[PDB]
């Protein structure tokens, strides 16, 4: 396909993360310049892979990570090629922000803009009937301009009650993972459901218990993230409704 990149245009560097592993890289480009890339390994069957990557490579949105292509080193081991992001994942960034060494205290207006950015990304993927299935702040990347894009597309405390039960997954389960992500950002990196263990989570949710309003968090913001966890998927808003709720709340500060 036009998605496959020659292994010779790619030089692999140091390991950055674990998701097999994700590496630093140089991509040699059509214009003779080299581009900083992240290279992530993957766990025939590769035809369905290449075909999915070919599909994702057509994505174009500031708040979705570009898939620049795929390499196959040879047993074939394929590798997803992505623009390198020195600011790393959101979750780590939030934790670092609570240290004096790390980034400055993040004001709420900036925390809401992270949420708007993810909403915009998920709005765009949702429209093309693409399901993420692993939305969480650890899988949102920060670009050099500090804009957030959604990533690592294709964790029980992010799985929506209907997906825990029936092994069903719709865009509305993605909306559930989005509210948990909104909570991770409002809490600046707390694990969801403190004092509840992974095995207790289905029964905790089944008895109607939800993520608790964070201490900083605005009531209006907590109403938006609470709407993402309504029992019936059909009663949850769409990403397009959510994006505009958040855009409108951000406008009023
Ligand atoms: N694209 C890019 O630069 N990637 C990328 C870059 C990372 C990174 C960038 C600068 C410093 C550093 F320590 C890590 S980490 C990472 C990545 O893809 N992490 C994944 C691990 C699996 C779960 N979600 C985050
Ligand atoms: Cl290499
Ligand atoms: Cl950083
Ligand atoms: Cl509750
Ligand atoms: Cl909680
Ligand atoms: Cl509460």
């Amino acid at each position: 396909e036009d998605v496959v990149i020659d292994r010779n245009l790619l030089i692999l560097g140091k390991i950055l993360g674990e998701g097999g592993s994700v590496m630093e890289g140089n991509l040699k480009q059509e214009d003779g310049t080299s581009l900083k890339v992240a290279v992530k390994t993957m766990k025939r069957e590769i035809e369905e892979f290449l075909s999915e990557a070919a599909c994702m490579k057509d994505f174009s949105h500031p708040n979705v990570i570009r898939l620049l292509g795929v390499c196959i080193e040879m047993i074939p081991k394929p590798m997803v090629i992505l623009p390198f992001m020195k600011y790393g994942d959101l979750h780590t960034y939030l934790l670092y922000s609570r240290l004096e060494t790390g980034p400055k205290h993040i004001p709420l207006q900036t925390l809401l803009k992270f949420m708007v950015d993810i909403a915009l990304g998920m709005e765009y993927l949702s429209n093309r009937n693409f399901l993420h299935r692993d939305l969480a702040a650890r899988n949102c990347m920060l670009r050099d301009d500090m804009t957030v894009c959604v990533a690592d597309f294709g964790p029980v405390k992010w799985i929506a009650i209907e997906s825990l039960a029936d092994r069903v997954y719709t865009s509305k389960s993605d909306v559930w993972a989005f509210g948990v992500t909104m909570w991770e950002i409002a809490t600046r990196g707390m694990t969801p459901y403190p004092g509840v263990q992974n095995h207790e989570m289905y029964d905790y949710l089944l008895h109607g218990h939800r993520l608790k309003q964070p201490e900083d968090c605005l009531d209006e913001l907590y109403e938006i993230m609470y709407s993402c966890w309504r029992t019936d998927p059909l009663d949850r808003p769409t990403f397009s409704v959510l994006r505009l709720q958040l855009e409108k709340l951000l406008e009023s500060l």
